[PDB]
């Protein structure tokens, strides 16, 4: 028993992290087969950040302008190209540690693990969610750019996020591994702010089920509710609409605990209206929304990789 | 910026996890050089748990009674011995992935990462603390036994914990890698409960500094306090005594932020007496005590491994 913010084991991603240097800027890159993927803003200078002309900047660059280091080993760059906001550096050595992998674009509300890196070296791993406003609330310092987010399914690493930058709000923004930003953000130093975020209702519900599985049951009330009446209340507290797909997705937790989803919705309704009155749920004084239903199932059933 | 519960990258420990089977019981083992370390209760049966005679049970066991699997590869056991509550199985193949490592016994209040495993396969990684009552608040299911906790310093993995069992309270107990339990607990099915836990005051203070570094400053008041007056208040709220060693250890955070430790103590005093009044700190509605000062420094300075 117990419940923790649990990340995927990071060993498969660790063997893919390299350091990419271009002029004075260093950041991280991802090495899969004989390609290194990293943020294109590595080719910016301090004179370039407000409105870089990325095509023009790249043109003045030779392969030899790119210094790629895997640990202490230099990898020789033999090609370079730009795909959306990502650079692809073809190198003359394929990564012998390339895992089975794919590139996916995740949906707001989904979660992934982040292997934060600096100068090509791993520093820490933590679990994140794609917020409804397409930001993530990560922990990243200067030089973290190129750190990646991933899920693991079985033996296959699905890469979903590459870190590009921090917004003035202190939240973080980036791209899928095709270089397309999540949200309306751009890789230049300009005014751009996140939309108002919202609470991932289906995740909050998944977490309430995890509480019940762990024996924390005081918030369960005697009522039910309709989907429509639940959503009118939740709207007021800045919760996202719960759809029938969300309900279906909560099926495994409802079956395990015996609590119908609409019944759990009535308990959450009461928590929103009345608060928790000093009590805690799974050691938290707040409703948590960064566990998906699948995360709860996986952590309370022991899925390994 | 940002602040997360951040674990150490787990790749070095992943390459050390094996499956150990003895009769019908399976659990995890740690493979370093040509030795596999695992909990001795693997040699128990369902008829043995109340008061196992471990010496007698081990005697009736041959090397061939131990099935060790690294992935799908069987490792042949060529010796076996018992050290305190841990089994040491000498195998005929040394782990080619053995990292530089040592075994340490940690102090209450310190933190470590846990690589939770099932049947020798990694499932997730999260960060934990040794509670003052020598339990840990982990996330572990049946078969997690033998999962280990560790810190990483530079290139060296310091192993500090091996998971042995769950208490009826749902908290977890285990040993150092010499097989000596943390706390008064024993590896048998008998009545044994944790002492009353307490809050790790020096950790709470480290977390308040992390808040300030991240720009969350509303709880800072205009007062100072003496160490003695602070501890009289903290005693009431079940906080541990803050010692001068704790103050010295907070030196780097005080220097970085400009806030004297005793000044930060006056702000924490007010939070204990008045509560937070609906406000949050680093996204939490509760005071967090599972970040050590070193964790804060490392996460707000980017130390890599
Ligand atoms: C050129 C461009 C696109 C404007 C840029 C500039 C700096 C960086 N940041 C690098 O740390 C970094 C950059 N190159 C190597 N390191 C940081 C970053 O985003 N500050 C933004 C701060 C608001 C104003 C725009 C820039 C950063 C800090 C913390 C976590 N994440 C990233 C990222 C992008
Ligand atoms: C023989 C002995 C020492 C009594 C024992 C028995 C079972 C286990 N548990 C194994 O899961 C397990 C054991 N062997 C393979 N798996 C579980 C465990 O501790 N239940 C305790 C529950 C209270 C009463 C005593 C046993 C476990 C569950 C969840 C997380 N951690 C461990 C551990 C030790």
């Amino acid at each position: 028993s117990g419940f923790r913010k649990m990340a995927f084991p990071s060993g498969k991603v660790e063997g893919c992290m390299v350091q990419v240097t271009c002029g004075t800027t260093t950041l991280n890159g991802l090495w899969l087969d004989d390609v290194v993927y990293c943020p294109r803003h590595v080719i910016c200078t301090s004179e370039d950040m407000l409105n870089p002309n990325y095509e023009d900047l790249l043109i003045r660059k030779s392969n030899h302008n790119f210094l790629v280091q895997a640990g202490n080993v230099q990898l020789r760059v033999i090609g370079h190209s730009m795909q959306n906001c990502v650079l692809k550096l073809k190198v003359d050595t394929a990564n012998p540690k390339t895992p089975k992998y794919k590139f996916v674009r995740i949906q707001p509300g989904q979660t992934f693990s982040v292997l934060a890196c600096y100068n090509g070296s791993p520093s820490g791993v933590y679990q994140c969610a794609m917020r409804p406003n397409f930001t993530i609330k990560g922990s990243f310092l200067n030089g973290s750019c190129g750190s990646v987010g991933f899920n693991i399914d079985y033996d296959c690493v699905s890469f979903c996020y590459m870190h590009h930058m921090e917004l003035p709000t202190g939240v973080h923004a980036g791209t899928d591994l095709e270089g397309n930003f999540y949200g309306p953000f751009v890789d230049r130093q300009t005014a751009q702010a996140a939309g108002t975020d919202t609470t991932i209702t289906v995740n909050v519900l998944a977490w309430l089920y995890a509480a019940v599985i762990n024996g924390d049951r005081w918030f369960l009330n005697r009522f039910t509710t309709t989907l429509n009446d639940f959503n009118l209340v939740a709207m007021k507290y800045n919760y996202e609409p719960l759809t029938q797909d969300h309900v279906d997705i909560l099926g495994p937790l409802s079956a395990q605990t015996g609590i119908a989803v609409l019944d759990m919705c009535a308990s959450l309704k009461e928590l929103l209206q009345n608060g928790m009155n000093g009590r805690t749920i799974l050691g938290s004084a707040l409703l948590e929304d960064e566990f998906t239903p699948f995360d709860v199932v996986r952590q309370c059933s022991g899925v390994t990789f």
